[PDB]
């Protein structure tokens, strides 16, 4: 491969004209974007810069300007004699001067909808329009650096359902190509430069060059990082590797359907630098995301999705965000067998005591079974979590407890009626409850299914 | 308690190509089986044995009341042993055994209710038949479940 760098020697000229090259950009003006700026290269002295925006789908005619790095004006925009399109030209007088082109509908603040404009920007090219060989030349705008990010989850360390957070351990890999990080292997005598036990912010501080520092968006407390390493190659390729144990705050935990609720564990990694500097380009599948574990697990990952977006950043603009969403589900066998089958038997005995016509024994068994219900209710008190609101399991337990209280009450009333002498009505009540009790239970089950697991 | 140990040296892939050495010390640890056998399994065996032995009684009122009291006893002991049992989010062979035993005690309460009803009707012979049938199928069911869980979790198939 060829090599690039800055050197010194212990002038002449190139042909008769400097290299000239132009590019295009489709800029979208919307409600959330009424202004745009684009940065350029050094523009060695004597180079000329030409800009021209035109409207495609309408004629809003957004104004153009050209400023320096700090925003001091260098060139204004004058509309041409023919209709539509604008022309801007500027020739520099100092070396290493950066230019920023501004497009703005400052006077056209009326809002109707999104609009598209075609902007042609060229350097050293006096061409009136694009003409030909547009992509053969180099890009004139400063392009955001491309970084590939990969996240894998070794295991879900824990879930705290009251403070709504979850602790996860995994590995994070970043990989970009910034030639300013490059070096000549002649001096160091090695093909890799290594930084260890230091975050990207620290190495950026001790190198004083921009680097794609990141952060876990919903991190609580100090992340536990190990195997933290940064490898840099002479060709500018840089890679960051970290193995992290992090407690992430999850404000989207919906435990209303517990233990049938399905949760979304979102691990968001936000780039700490603006979009104009670095962007998450693609996702590296260096290893499986969920991973394989031996033995069962409290939370099982139904599916996963890694996806890259852009979200607003402090002081204007946006930054990239890499989100890994895990669709986790509880172990339904555990709650079905440990809770629901014993509860079904406990309510079934209270149902079956109505066949007895000895209402003294019926009453005593009903009271004993209500005590049994309470004892089992609190036996299952660890899996049931101490949230401050109700839960479909909690609602079911409350309803079943109320029905057992009602069976005790009905047993008392039936014994009273038998003592009075109205045994026929007591038998009628027996046979009525024998059929309405399962009906009430089934109706409540259907109602809670409709209320929490579907619409209406 | 550490049954055995093994220290061994391998090489595993390293970041940015190549490998690095790894020194692994594996300890084969085992739980104290006497603690769980005596604290949990013997009391549970006695608690299920009383529910088994109440079928010899032909006074089904006393049988029913003892069955309900023993189910309450089972629940109380079930939660008395709640510290050693760990709050994992999935099932466990101990948890499965406790669930099955609880279900069988619920079934003995149900059968006691049905037998008292049959005795009240006048069909005492069928109630005695049910008594002698459960007296032999209850230990058979327990033994079959023990063998099944042994096959499922402690060997192949």
């Amino acid at each position: 491969t060829y090599t690039t760098g800055s050197f010194q020697l212990i002038l002449a000229s190139l042909e008769i004209k400097p290299e000239a090259h132009v590019q295009e950009l489709e800029i979208r003006l919307d409600k959330d974007t009424r202004y745009l700026t684009q940065h350029t290269r050094n523009l060695q002295p004597g180079d000329t810069f030409h800009a021209l925006v035109e409207p495609i789908g309408e004629a809003p005619l957004p104004r153009l300007r050209l400023t320096d790095s700090g925003g001091k004006p260098l060139a204004f925009g004058l509309i041409d004699q023919p209709g539509e399109s604008v022309e801007l030209n500027y020739t520099c007088d100092q070396d290493i001067c950066e230019l920023v082109v501004h497009v703005d509908g400052t006077d056209g603040q009326k809002d109707s909808g999104e609009a598209v404009y075609r902007l042609l920007v060229g350097i050293n090219a006096p061409n009136l329009r694009e003409s030909g060989q547009t992509p053969v030349g180099s890009s004139v705008f400063l392009e955001s650096d491309l970084v590939t990010v990969g996240l894998a989850v070794d295991q879900i360390v824990g879930v705290d359902q009251r403070s709504e957070n979850f602790s996860v351990v995994g590995t994070l890999k970043l990989s970009w190509h910034d030639p300013k990080l490059g070096f000549s292997p002649d001096q160091c005598g090695c093909t890799v430069k290594s930084f260890e036990d230091a975050s990207i912010r620290a190495v950026a501080g001790e190198i004083n060059l921009p680097l794609p520092s990141f952060s876990f968006y919903n991190q609580q407390g100090n992340r536990w990082s190990q195997n933290q390493v940064i490898f840099v190659t002479p060709d500018g390729r840089a890679s960051y590797f970290e193995r992290f144990t992090v407690t992430l705050q999850a404000p989207d935990f919906d435990f209303l359907a517990y233990p049938f609720d399905r949760q979304k564990f979102s691990i968001k990694v936000d780039l700490a630098v603006p979009t104009n500097m670095f962007i998450f380009n693609e996702i590296e599948r260096f290893q499986q995301v969920v991973g394989d574990q031996l033995g069962e697990e409290e939370w099982v990952v139904t599916s996963y999705s890694q996806e890259i977006t852009e979200v607003p950043f402090e002081r204007g603009s946006t930054n990239s965000r890499f989100t890994t969403t895990l669709l986790v589900k509880r172990n339904l066998e555990y709650y079905i067998l440990r809770i629901f089958v014993p509860l079904f038997l406990i309510i079934s005995v209270s149902w079956v005591i109505f066949f007895l016509k000895d209402y003294g024994r019926q009453l005593e068994v009903a009271s004993g079974n209500l005590l049994v219900f309470v004892a089992f209710n609190f036996t299952i008190s660890g899996d049931l979590p101490r949230l401050g609101y109700l839960t479909v399991l909690d609602r079911f337990m409350i309803v079943s407890f109320c029905l057992t209280a009602i069976v005790v009450l009905i047993s008392v009333c039936q014994k009273r009626l038998g003592a009075v002498g109205k045994q026929a009505v007591a038998a009628q009540i027996d046979t009525w409850v024998l059929v309405i009790y399962p009906l009430v239970y089934s109706l409540y089950i259907i109602w809670v299914y409709l209320r929490f697991f579907t619409d209406h």
